[PDB]
């Protein structure tokens, strides 16, 4: 499938043990996808202060359209350096690895894979 319905654990940044995916924006991309397909990824909401927090390369969800059974239609795009490879909406966050954190929320997406 070109799309796959994905309920994401909204992490706060603090609690937040593994702060990025790697060390190149194809590295951050590839770590990203298979931790979705893994279920081990989780979305950290991007608010004043939070990206400083987290490693660079970032990698976002961004909306792709204006939402499935609930579930928004997004797609990644990657940071480095105030540079994004991929061009999309509105960012819903910024993905970091899930390593067991207790989530604040659930966020459903269509993810584009």
């Amino acid at each position: 499938k070109t799309h796959v319905q994905l309920s994401l654990p909204v992490l706060q940044v603090r609690d937040v043990l593994v702060r990025g995916f790697g060390d190149s924006v194809e590295e951050v991309l590839s770590e990203a996808r298979q931790h979705l397909k893994d279920g081990t990824c989780g979305l950290v909401e991007v608010e004043k202060g939070v990206l400083p927090q987290l490693e660079q390369p970032y990698v976002f969800i961004k909306r792709s359209d204006a939402a499935p059974h609930g579930h928004v239609m997004v797609e990644l795009v990657a940071e480095l350096e105030g540079i994004q490879y991929g061009r999309s909406g509105e960012t819903l966050g910024v993905l970091v690895p899930h390593v067991g954190e207790i989530p604040v929320a659930y966020r459903k997406v269509l993810l584009r894979k």
